[PDB]
């Protein structure tokens, strides 16, 4: 009878929340016809970010579908359930349309082109089989299509040619209103279907996908919970914490060292998954202040609406982009000679054993962790490539898409270059940005960030614990630290790197001559803000 | 002959554009009234009490400006009538000879006009004139504000930016005057004469005042009027666009500019040659339509800046005794030493002995301008961070050789800075420092060099701290201390203990911080001063 009447999917792959979720609402849309909901989301080997992840990563994940089961058994009286499944889409799809005929099936859009061909396939499954394909814009901002057709078909590669962009669409969509769940229909299914498609009955472990809690070599330190529900719980906390700030004068972020030693605060990841709607933050700050804004001085939220607006440039940049995590074939990337792979020091970058301090201490937060601020990012970035290494930044992103708890395919890529093939943009091939040593000493007077991550360091005493090499053989006896024994010798001399990085940088200045459109930074004030310079 | 005419009464508002006082003049024109452009030197108007060569020969030019303006847009045949006398017999003996249907002002929101203004509104009701009086010189109708708070002014700039949030934005100037069919009259020749009506402009020295600053020849680098104030809007205008698309928005990323072009309009809105309101919409409207949402825009800070200008005005002006310490009920009472003549005078002259100090203290006298981080240093060395001086002494020299020198902005800001005992920060010598502040202010001793010219051939590395060379080295460059260039007239570190320590027991005495005119937090101070991050 219900089987006979049908049934719509919200298909979750991100956009993993109830709130704000336009696709939701249209796979609810038909209730008054008794059309019943099925909520899904399948393993697939990519969906959400599944392909290159480890354990930290994994955990979020499984975090925002368990919530997400969770909320819909208490608005639903247990009757609502989300299916999980492990297979190929199409396949899970064709299958459950014979089960229950299939009205319409609903997504959140994924912009990103590395997505192209599983949707594809879906949407042409649903001519097949005469499904509506419902898509919906609600993971970022604005339509990215839109955006990029009204700067002429092409993407912007800068921040400020971004907001020139949007200035003339305007606002962005409000979120929607929550969804009516008190009413819904759900499906019963065979259970020997069940079997058979491999719905899952508990929610699955990550090492049900192979994915164990030893991050190379580090024990996983699960310090987040991903979902819905601390998302925003979050949300209200940095409400709050936005309220203060500018009851406080405080404006721009340059107005105080960025905090490293800070509680897991950061929506990140519940941004990445959509555990939080990017609409709802960016419109509960709007309202939290538009109303005490006079023209055009300066109101609360400023710099925290721009950070979205980041997010929103790199997702929207990558569209139509295939190449755009690599460097050749790449366009909107320059072409740097960098040097060939070297295992050895690549290995030893990922591991914290590069003999700075402040870079090892980032990367072993970063493997046991899974989240760094955003000025670590810098520092373990710039090191890697133009400012250290020469590695290709390519090493650097793919440590960070399978280790780091956000890891948005286009963000991480876009920060990559943004980061490290800037080549005109000469202040990021200064010192100020990057010298490890200097650094450590601003973000980490006292050493208690160093001394967490690096262990071997505990005994060090302040004044030589972001500089370790400079201890006397005698010193390095007394506190039980020997350079090239309990804490690795500098993997590399650094004057010497920047000295030869920056006349490499210059001569590849020379042979373009003129700059290629590129991803790049707006103007050199807006480098300093995106590194937290100090003045000077 | 009873034709009638309204009088346009300059004080402040020295200026055409957004006059709505000049509007409501010329409103009648229809009817035949003519019109008659007054200004008067009563001994006080315009701030010609307490005033040096520089300010009196920019108030001339604004003068002279309006006039040139009045002929140019009538072909010779409106002038600007300026007198010399007292208000209330001129307007009196004016209405004789031809009939005042009104006397249209600018308000004045300070307490010190309020007995000028007064008398002519009493003068007005006895001879049946109406007396016209428009808010422009201010954002806001610093009343409104008032009431909005309570029935008192706010004495926190924060406060104030809470309490015009509540209004809403201020009004829009207003359309400009149409002064082509405007009618005016032809007095009596002897009636001209018996009035003290100039037929040319008179020159400072007229009034007494000679071009002579303290032995400090006047340097006249600006240009009073309104022609020159719309010039500096559109150049300060094309600043904010150029700053924006760079980046730049709170400028605590640009070092302050203290040896920069004389651009600042700030008398040129102290007089009203400049309209507050003017400048206000059109930064408003050049980032307005390219604002989104509660993101950053251009314009920012400057518009903060005006809103300063409006709280410090607002402050007075229920105040008679703003401008003083005892019987100020939003000052606190911190115990002063007593005048020191000596010391004053050195300060006074730029004869501190702290290269900073006198370069600032010497370019007030020539110029009569100073950038706002240097009247920053020398006010927090003449009090609290130095000599222990009234900020009294520090008001009165300021109000007579400044350029701008508001009444309530000058008093205000001399207070903010002086006696707000509760903001620690402001006690630490390291903004108190003047060697410190001058290495960073002018590191080749450029602006040092240049207002104190003794220490023209002193080597970078010395001309911050002269007291550093050794005997040879002072002979070699031309600079003996105590000779040519004085000896530190203070020990810094140990006032700065002494200072400290008469603060704290301020603070101590007073269990509970009452109502005063006092930074809103510690980030404001931080900007208010310029301050390096550190
Ligand atoms: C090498 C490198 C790789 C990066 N990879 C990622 C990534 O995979 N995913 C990711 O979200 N951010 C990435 N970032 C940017 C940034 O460091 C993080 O977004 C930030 O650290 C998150 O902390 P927060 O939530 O407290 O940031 P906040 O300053 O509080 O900003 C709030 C939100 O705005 C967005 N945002 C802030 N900065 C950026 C930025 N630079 N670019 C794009 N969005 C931004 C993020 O969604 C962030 O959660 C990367 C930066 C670098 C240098
Ligand atoms: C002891 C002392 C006395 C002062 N006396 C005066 C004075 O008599 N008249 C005066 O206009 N300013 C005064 N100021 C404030 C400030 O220094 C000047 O307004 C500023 O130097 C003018 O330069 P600017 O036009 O380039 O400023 P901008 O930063 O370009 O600001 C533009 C306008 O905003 C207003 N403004 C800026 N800062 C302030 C402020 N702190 N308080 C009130 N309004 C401000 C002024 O009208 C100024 O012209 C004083 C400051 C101190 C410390
Ligand atoms: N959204
Ligand atoms: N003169
Ligand atoms: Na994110």
């Amino acid at each position: 009878a219900m089987a006979t009447r049908g049934a719509n999917v919200i298909w979750f792959r991100h956009g993993l929340r109830l709130h704000d979720n336009p696709a939701l609402l249209a796979a609810l849309a038909d209730k008054d016809q008794g059309i019943a909901l099925i909520p899904v989301f399948i393993f697939d080997g990519e969906s959400a970010g599944t392909k290159n992840v480890g354990y930290n990563r994994m955990r979020f994940l499984l975090d925002s579908l368990q919530d997400i089961d969770d909320q819909l058994q208490a608005a639903t009286d247990g009757r609502g359930r989300l299916l999980v499944f492990e297979g190929e889409p199409a396949y899970i799809f064709r299958r459950l349309h014979e089960q229950v005929r299939l009205h319409r099936i609903c997504i959140e859009q994924d912009c990103e082109p590395i997505w192209n061909e599983r949707d594809e396939s879906i949407r042409s499954l649903c001519r097949e089989l005469n499904i509506d394909f419902v898509e919906k814009v609600s993971h970022t901002l604005w339509d990215p299509q839109l955006v990029i057709e009204t700067n002429g078909g092409i993407p912007p590669l800068t921040y400020q040619m971004f907001l020139h962009t949007v200035q003339i669409i305007g606002l962005p969509p409000r979120p929607t209103a929550d969804a009516r769940l008190e009413d819904a229909t759900f499906v019963e299914l065979d259970p020997e279907f069940c079997r058979s498609l491999k719905l899952f009955e508990q929610l699955p472990t990550p090492e049900h996908f192979n994915v164990y809690g030893d991050n190379m070599g580090f024990l996983a330190k699960i310090n987040w919970r991903g979902g819905e529900t601390q998302a925003l719980l979050l949300l209200d906390e940095r409400l709050k914490v936005e309220q203060h700030a500018f009851e406080r004068g405080f404006y721009l972020p340059n107005q105080a060292l960025p905090n490293i030693h800070d509680s897991p605060k950061s929506m990140s990841a519940h941004l990445r998954f959509g555990c939080l709607s990017v609409r709802r933050f960016y419109w509960s700050v709007h309202d939290l202040f538009k109303n005490v804004q006079l023209g055009v001085q300066m109101t609360g939220g400023a710099h925290i609406t721009g950070q979205l607006i980041w997010r929103e440039y790199f997702y929207t940049m990558s569209v139509n982009n295939p190449n755009y995590d690599r460097m050749e074939g790449n366009d909107i990337c320059l072409s740097i000679p960098w040097a060939k792979p070297n295992e050895n020091l690549l290995q030893s970058w990922r591991l914290g054993q590069t003999g700075f301090p402040l870079i090892d201490g980032a990367m072993r937060q970063l493997l046991a962790e899974g989240w760094l601020h955003h000025t670590l990012r810098n520092t373990v970035a710039t090191f890697l490539t133009r400012g250290g290494l020469w590695q290709s930044w390519e090493h650097g992103l793919q440590h960070f898409l399978k280790y780091l708890l956000d890891a948005d395919w286009s963000v991480c890529a876009g920060n990559w270059m943004w980061v490290s093939s800037s080549a005109f943009e000469r202040l990021l091939d200064s010192s100020l940005v990057t010298c490890p040593v200097a650094l450590a000493k601003r973000l980490d007077p006292d050493g208690t960030y160093i001394k967490q991550y690096v262990p071997e360091l505990m005994n060090v005493p302040k004044e030589f614990v972001h500089e370790p090499w400079r201890m006397s053989a005698e010193q390095q006896e007394q506190y039980e630290c020997l350079i090239g024994v309990h804490y690795p010798e500098r993997i590399i001399d650094l004057s010497m790197a920047v000295k030869r990085n920056m006349l490499a940088m210059k001569s590849l200045r020379n042979s373009l001559i003129t700059p290629p459109p590129h991803c790049r930074p707006s103007n050199e004030e807006e480098v300093r803000q995106f590194f937290w310079l100090a003045d000077v």
